[PDB]
């Protein structure tokens, strides 16, 4: 079939859903995370490989644990 | 909270242990050096999406199961 999801795609989709749940805009999270909205958008779309430290920062800004974001990302691997 | 790379690497190590596969065997099947695989297992280096998929494929493991294990190892709560 078409390609398997990449981790970064599944993780980006998880991050987007945690952001949407919190009702926070792209720009809002971007400023909170000290990244550009373009960067965040590309992360959310599975087009950036994020360092562990930056992922931890984005999750802290969402008030989410990395563990919870990662388990959600598993839900997008099929 | 552990770093993602630490969690992912420990999960890969666990899955390798469970299958009784040697570091050198899995590294070679993954077309990487065994020293690099060791670094990844100990969270010394980021585990990229593509590398994760390639090592899991060599392991006969689904990436999702490795993520579930990684997330479990990280729990503070």
């Amino acid at each position: 079939k078409a390609p398997e999801p990449l981790l970064r795609e599944a993780l980006g989709a998880a991050l987007r859903s945690f952001r949407a749940d919190k009702g926070v805009t792209l720009r809002e999270l971007a400023e909170a995370s000290r990244v550009s909205p373009g960067y965040l958008s590309e992360l959310e779309r599975g087009r950036k490989e994020v360092s562990s430290e930056l992922l931890a920062s984005v999750c802290h800004a969402l008030g989410a644990s990395v563990a919870d974001v990662l388990i959600e990302a598993a839900g997008s691997m099929a």
